[PDB]
Protein backbone atom coordinates (compact mmCIF):
# COMPACT_ATOMS: atom_id res chain seq x y z
CA UNK A 1 0.00 0.00 0.00
CA UNK A 2 1.25 3.72 -0.46
CA UNK A 3 1.16 4.55 3.45
CA UNK A 4 -1.50 7.78 3.87
CA UNK A 5 -0.80 8.02 7.35
CA UNK A 6 -0.74 12.01 6.83
CA UNK A 7 0.30 12.36 10.48
CA UNK A 8 3.46 13.16 12.04
CA UNK A 9 4.00 14.06 15.85
CA UNK A 10 6.08 16.70 17.09
CA UNK A 11 8.69 16.45 19.50
CA UNK A 12 8.27 19.67 20.80
CA UNK A 13 4.82 19.36 22.12
CA UNK A 14 3.89 15.97 21.33
CA UNK A 15 0.85 16.71 19.54
CA UNK A 16 0.48 14.77 16.00
CA UNK A 17 -0.64 17.22 13.15
CA UNK A 18 -3.60 14.56 11.57
CA UNK A 19 -4.10 16.32 8.22
CA UNK A 20 -6.52 13.24 7.55
CA UNK A 21 -9.32 15.40 8.81
CA UNK A 22 -9.06 17.77 5.45
CA UNK A 23 -7.92 14.94 2.69
CA UNK A 24 -8.29 15.63 -1.06
CA UNK A 25 -11.93 14.74 -1.53
CA UNK A 26 -12.12 16.84 -4.31
CA UNK A 27 -8.75 18.68 -4.04
CA UNK A 28 -7.84 21.87 -3.53
CA UNK A 29 -7.49 23.54 -7.05
CA UNK A 30 -6.60 27.33 -6.75
CA UNK A 31 -6.32 29.42 -10.13
CA UNK A 32 -3.17 31.09 -10.76
CA UNK A 33 -3.74 34.17 -12.93
CA UNK A 34 -0.81 33.47 -15.39
CA UNK A 35 -1.50 29.92 -16.46
CA UNK A 36 -4.40 27.79 -15.01
CA UNK A 37 -5.65 25.99 -12.11
CA UNK A 38 -3.58 23.62 -9.84
CA UNK A 39 -5.33 20.44 -7.98
CA UNK A 40 -3.17 19.74 -4.96
CA UNK A 41 -3.90 16.48 -3.58
CA UNK A 42 -3.13 16.94 0.11
CA UNK A 43 -2.97 13.89 1.56
CA UNK A 44 -4.25 11.70 -0.98
CA UNK A 45 -3.28 11.85 -4.39
CA UNK A 46 -5.16 12.85 -7.58
CA UNK A 47 -5.89 9.58 -9.82
CA UNK A 48 -7.30 12.30 -12.27
CA UNK A 49 -3.00 13.36 -13.40
CA UNK A 50 -2.23 9.93 -12.39
CA UNK A 51 -2.01 8.21 -9.18
CA UNK A 52 0.48 9.06 -6.91
CA UNK A 53 0.64 12.66 -8.70
CA UNK A 54 -0.57 14.90 -5.79
CA UNK A 55 0.20 18.03 -7.32
CA UNK A 56 -1.25 18.28 -10.99
CA UNK A 57 -1.27 21.57 -12.96
CA UNK A 58 -3.73 22.59 -15.46
CA UNK A 59 -1.64 22.62 -18.40
CA UNK A 60 -2.08 19.16 -20.86
CA UNK A 61 -0.83 17.69 -17.71
CA UNK A 62 1.66 19.19 -15.98
CA UNK A 63 2.96 17.05 -12.79
CA UNK A 64 4.29 19.30 -9.42
CA UNK A 65 4.70 17.05 -7.17
CA UNK A 66 4.08 13.56 -6.88
CA UNK A 67 2.69 13.05 -3.81
CA UNK A 68 5.00 11.78 -0.84
CA UNK A 69 5.34 11.77 2.78
CA UNK A 70 7.53 14.34 3.25
CA UNK A 71 5.73 15.68 6.19
CA UNK A 72 8.39 17.80 8.30
CA UNK A 73 7.31 19.75 11.02
CA UNK A 74 9.20 22.95 11.50
CA UNK A 75 9.05 25.41 14.37
CA UNK A 76 5.54 26.05 14.00
CA UNK A 77 5.84 25.32 10.18
CA UNK A 78 3.86 22.34 8.92
CA UNK A 79 5.71 21.57 5.77
CA UNK A 80 4.22 19.44 2.69
CA UNK A 81 7.11 19.02 -0.32
CA UNK A 82 5.63 17.19 -3.41
CA UNK A 83 8.91 16.59 -5.42
CA UNK A 84 9.60 13.96 -8.68
CA UNK A 85 7.69 16.34 -10.75
CA UNK A 86 8.45 16.61 -14.72
CA UNK A 87 11.58 18.05 -15.75
CA UNK A 88 12.15 21.80 -16.85
CA UNK A 89 13.80 23.02 -19.72
CA UNK A 90 15.57 25.49 -18.14
CA UNK A 91 18.35 23.52 -16.14
CA UNK A 92 17.04 19.95 -16.98
CA UNK A 93 17.77 18.58 -13.36
CA UNK A 94 15.16 21.04 -12.24
CA UNK A 95 11.62 20.07 -11.99
CA UNK A 96 8.34 20.91 -11.07
CA UNK A 97 8.26 21.03 -6.91
CA UNK A 98 6.11 22.51 -5.17
CA UNK A 99 6.65 23.35 -1.24
CA UNK A 100 3.28 24.43 0.62
CA UNK A 101 4.76 26.22 3.72
CA UNK A 102 1.43 25.64 5.98
CA UNK A 103 1.46 28.63 8.60
CA UNK A 104 -0.89 28.69 11.29
CA UNK A 105 -3.89 30.54 10.86
CA UNK A 106 -6.87 29.75 13.55
CA UNK A 107 -10.22 31.16 11.55
CA UNK A 108 -9.12 28.51 9.14
CA UNK A 109 -10.38 25.64 10.16
CA UNK A 110 -11.83 23.23 7.79
CA UNK A 111 -11.50 26.10 4.88
CA UNK A 112 -7.47 26.30 5.34
CA UNK A 113 -6.87 29.89 3.13
CA UNK A 114 -3.39 29.48 0.28
CA UNK A 115 -1.25 31.66 -0.49
CA UNK A 116 1.09 32.26 -3.69
CA UNK A 117 4.42 33.59 -2.61
CA UNK A 118 6.51 33.00 -5.54
CA UNK A 119 6.67 31.42 -8.73
CA UNK A 120 9.89 30.18 -9.68
CA UNK A 121 10.42 30.24 -13.27
CA UNK A 122 13.96 28.50 -13.19
CA UNK A 123 14.44 26.43 -10.57
CA UNK A 124 10.22 25.35 -11.04
CA UNK A 125 9.84 25.69 -7.47
CA UNK A 126 6.27 26.53 -6.43
CA UNK A 127 6.31 28.60 -2.65
CA UNK A 128 2.82 28.52 -1.71
CA UNK A 129 1.81 29.32 1.89
CA UNK A 130 -1.35 27.53 3.55
CA UNK A 131 -2.33 29.37 6.29
CA UNK A 132 -4.59 26.53 8.30
CA UNK A 133 -4.85 26.20 12.17
CA UNK A 134 -3.78 22.39 11.57
CA UNK A 135 -0.30 24.44 10.95
CA UNK A 136 0.56 24.53 14.22
CA UNK A 137 -0.19 23.01 17.87
CA UNK A 138 -4.48 24.53 18.32
CA UNK A 139 -4.83 23.55 22.19
CA UNK A 140 -8.11 22.63 20.72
Amino acid sequence: MVQDNCQVTNPATGYVFDLNSLKRESGYTISDIRKGSIRLGVCGEVKDCGPGIGACFEGTGIKAGKWNQKLSYVDQVLQLVYEDGDPCPANLHLKYKSVISFVCKSDAGPTSQPLLLSVDEHTCTLFFSWHTSLACEQEV
